[PDB]
C-alpha cells in the first residue's frame, strides 16, 4: 500500500478537549487513524495555529467537520 510509511512520525490524542469551538476560529482537520494510537480522534488546527484533540463522537465535531467541507 504505503511506500515506506514505517518511517513517517505518527501523531495520536491521549484526551480530548471539553469546550465546543467557534467555527470562525478552525481553519482544518485531521482524522487519527493509526493502530498506533489508543484510539480514533480528530485534531483541529485553529486560527492562532494551535492544534486540539476532539471526540469523533461528539456533534459539536462532527458539525464542524461539516462547515469545513464546506457544507
Amino acid at each position: 500500500m504505503q511506500p515506506d510509511a514505517i518511517n513517517a512520525p505518527v501523531t495520536c490524542c491521549y484526551n480530548f478537549t471539553n469546550r465546543k469551538i467557534s467555527v470562525q476560529r478552525l481553519a482544518s482537520y485531521r482524522r487519527i487513524t493509526s493502530s498506533k494510537c489508543p484510539k480514533e480522534a480528530v485534531i483541529f488546527k485553529t486560527i492562532v495555529a494551535k492544534e486540539i484533540c476532539a471526540d469523533p463522537k461528539q456533534k459539536w465535531v462532527q458539525d464542524s467537520m461539516d462547515h469545513l467541507d464546506k457544507q
